[PDB]
C-alpha cells in the first residue's frame, strides 16, 4: 500500500541549494494583509516602511521595531523599480514579504561583507498610507 514517505531528510544534489535558481527571483508572501478596498496610486506621495531580511528567514534588522515610516512619490525614481512594483502592487495597512533580485538592488555589489555579493535580498514592504 503506497503511503507517500515524505521527509525533508537532504539533498543529494543541491544544484546550488538557496532560494531558488540563481536569477531574478520574486517572491511574495504577505505577513499582514490591508483593507484590500484602499488603491495605492502613482503621482502621489505615499508613507510606506520596509525590512531587511535574508531568503533563509533570518532577518537583518527589524526596522518596524524601530518605528519609521518612509515616504516617497510612487512612480518616481525615488527607489528601485522592485521596491517601486512592492508598493503598488500592496494595498493600505498591509506588509508583504518581497523578494528583491540581486540585479534590481545593491545585492549584486554587496558593498558590507554581511551581503556576500550577487546575494539576492529579501525586504517586508509595508505600506501604512499615502
Amino acid at each position: 500500500m503506497a503511503h507517500h514517505h515524505h521527509h525533508h531528510m537532504g539533498t543529494l544534489e543541491a544544484q546550488t541549494q538557496g532560494p531558488g535558481s540563481m536569477s531574478a527571483q520574486l517572491e511574495k508572501k504577505v505577513l499582514t494583509p490591508g483593507d484590500g478596498v484602499t488603491k495605492p496610486q502613482a503621482g502621489k506621495k505615499v508613507t510606506v516602511h520596509y525590512d531587511g531580511r535574508f531568503p533563509d528567514g533570518k532577518q537583518f534588522d527589524s526596522s518596524r521595531s524601530r518605528g519609521k515610516p518612509f515616504q516617497f512619490t510612487l512612480g518616481a525614481g525615488e527607489v528601485i523599480k522592485g521596491w517601486d512594483q512592492g508598493v503598488a502592487t500592496m494595498t493600505l495597512g498591509e506588509k508583504a514579504l518581497f523578494t528583491i533580485p540581486y540585479q534590481l538592488a545593491y545585492g549584486e555589489r554587496g558593498y558590507p561583507p554581511v551581503i556576500p555579493p550577487k546575494a539576492t535580498l529579501v525586504f517586508e514592504v509595508e505600506l501604512l498610507a499615502v
